[PDB]
């Protein structure tokens, strides 16, 4: 099993982010994933995101509210999420965590919101 | 890894629904539970809850917006959730699934019963 | 005790319906059900059926004649009864009272729904 | 609760037979009224007729279909009941069981058909 996701991306404020993640191996299924936000400057991360079984879970963490849709197909290894509207309290390093049966792998994004202007 | 779960439950409508799981297994850190709705009458299921990581993740079905909560602990081998205000159109067979390194699954049927 | 029956059932005309009525107690035996029928915009009740001690009484009510039939057993807690060739004559409120030793009633609205 | 029925009655044969019942209690709401056959030199016994709520039912067996009426006033505690065009089938014991919250008291009559010649 083999994660991508991009070291790191520009994001304008009040437009959306599109965090890619590509992943490799051998095979939907019992593949899963999970995001995770570290707010930059803290010291904790917040698990947000979960998708499996074609099922999309979110957390309650408010700055993430009506914000997050998943943009992934399994089959196509494409575990990636939107972020509508991002804001600078979204700054962070972002974490994707998949897993495919037969633990776990988890690649980083640090992402930069930048100002519109 | 065996799991646990009432064959069935009656809840007065407009009560809080107490769905129990206990499991059994050797260890919580990297055990997962989901739990299911299938609404009576109906052939599909949807997945609605997720607890992994100590981080507890909804689905978006909106008959259990704002509604469910965690009440287990991995540690004490319990997978249950509470359900508030429940009313009829959550009749139905709740799945629990709990994965340790697949699943075992147990059925709730959930009666909701007038409460006058 | 506890007395559960589904909210609602629709049932196209020509065809049976199934009046689930399931129950909760601590024990067949001294337990009883009794059937009511409330037809759509009547404030009557016609109690059309009676279940005790192994053995079914009907009442002699003309839509139900040789129609209904006991689809329950008291050991597994369950109430039901079915209709057949229900018409639209039997649209209303259906009523199961279980006793076990005052007793919990639960409704059934039933629509009948033109086959075509 | 106290429940009288004569110890027998002998009903000629094409005639009606009428089935005492009266009750001694402290009350007519939740009393119930049952009434069942034991055919003579049988060992089984069927219930036949039910009286509860201001409602009669009755069973399917079949001797007794289009006989039975009730003859009873629960409000002056008298459960009885009728059977038309009595025949020598008919012959046996009834059983009158009747309930009345606040578990119930049976009382016995032997029925004798007589020829009617």
């Amino acid at each position: 099993l083999e994660v991508y996701t991009p070291k790191e991306i520009f994001v304008a404020n009040g437009t959306q982010g599109k965090l890619t993640c590509k992943f490799k191996s051998t095979s939907g299924g019992l593949t899963s994933v999970s995001w995770s936000f570290q707010p930059e400057g803290a010291d904790t991360t917040v698990s947000f995101f979960h998708y499996s079984q074609g099922q999309v879970y979110l957390g309650n963490y408010p700055p993430f509210k009506d914000r997050i849709s998943w943009a992934g197909d399994l089959d196509k290894k494409d575990a990636s999420i939107n972020i509508e509207n991002m804001q600078f309290i979204h700054n962070g390093t972002y974490i994707c965590d998949v897993k495919n049966p037969p633990v776990g792998k988890t690649s980083h994004i640090r992402l930069y919101v930048v100002e519109k202007e």
